[PDB]
């Protein structure tokens, strides 16, 4: 069974497939893709993160994706669902939808419509208390939450079980560790390129966009660190950080289309991984860059899977 407090490890915030002719979710492809990712050494999936274009989805689509995730991975693989919105009412509706659809945890943005600090504090208090699922603070700056607010929120709310920091520092991680024991609270960095130092000071690890593209490689990096084989870990980490260069959403979707989605046997992956209307796909030149810059890590991934 999935623990109350999210397991340290490597998590992937999965991209979203759209049938472009009808502008609807492509759930058959989505299920194939989620299942492939969960079978590539990942600790868990983040569904409806920012990479999934969650804010472009209807409430019903959000719930279908969570349910599709659960079906793809089975009952023993952790799912963290993004639920962020503008009001407490919307957040609670998303949370309850997530709970019914099978999520284990909910990942919650602070309210943004730049809000004040007692507003942030009372929001998280109200949300943790009402939420049927354990809560991970989603810090994506839009306001930025320092160590003081996070610790305050966590100490008052035992249903708060972690934080995703998007731009995590070694200082920030350390401060959190010193005040919040790991058994009750998991810190996640959002950067694969942070994870070298990220884990060396006791993060719970990482929620990495790039694990969409080469999940086995990103998991190998983590696995080598936990084995103490720190020499080859850093050498592989280096290569992977190099390949991660291209960054936002449209480029990531396209990389997944030509690497992981193809590996998952999804046909026409490139059309299905266009950004949702009316947003445009990457330029030809952006696409050429992806293929050149990621070719080496692709060969490594074909070697590990
Ligand atoms: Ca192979
Ligand atoms: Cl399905
Ligand atoms: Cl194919
Ligand atoms: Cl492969």
């Amino acid at each position: 069974m999935v623990p109350r407090v999210p397991q340290p490890g490597i998590w992937c915030p999965a991209v979203t497939f759209f049938d472009s002719k009808t502008d609807t979710l492509d759930l058959a492809s989505q299920e194939r893709y989620y299942a492939y990712l969960a079978r590539s050494g990942l600790t868990g999936l983040v569904i409806l993160g920012t990479n999934a274009e969650a804010f472009l989805l209807t409430r019903e689509e959000r719930a279908q994706l969570i349910a599709t995730a659960r079906k793809a991975v089975g009952p023993d693989f952790p799912i963290m669902a993004g639920v962020g919105a503008h009001s407490t009412r919307q957040v609670l509706e998303h949370i309850n939808d997530a709970s019914v659809a099978g999520a284990n945890y909910v990942l919650v943005l602070p309210p943004a419509y730049a809000t004040t600090p007692p507003v942030i504090k009372s929001f998280f208090d109200d949300v943790s208390c009402q939420s049927p699922l354990p809560v991970v603070i989603y810090n994506f700056p839009g306001i930025d939450l320092d160590s003081d607010m996070i610790t305050t929120i966590a100490r008052k709310n035992p249903n708060v079980v972690g934080v995703k920091l998007t731009c995590a520092s070694v200082g920030k991680i350390t401060r959190l560790a010193a005040t919040l024991p790991p058994a009750a609270f998991s810190v996640f960095g959002g950067q694969s390129d942070f994870l070298i130092g990220g884990l060396s000071v006791g993060s719970a690890g990482c929620i990495a966009a790039f694990a969409n593209v080469f999940p086995k490689t990103v998991s190998k990096i983590y696995e080598l660190y936990k084995a103490g084989k720190v020499d080859q870990a850093m050498e592989l980490h280096r290569k992977a950080a190099l390949a991660e260069s291209p960054c936002g959403i449209a480029t990531t979707k396209y990389a997944a289309a030509i690497f992981s989605a193809k590996a998952a046997g999804i046909e026409d992956a490139e059309e299905k991984l266009r950004p949702r209307k009316p947003y445009d796909p990457p330029s030809e030149a952006a696409k050429q860059e992806v293929r050149k810059v990621m070719a080496e890590v692709a060969a490594i991934e074909a070697g590990l899977s």
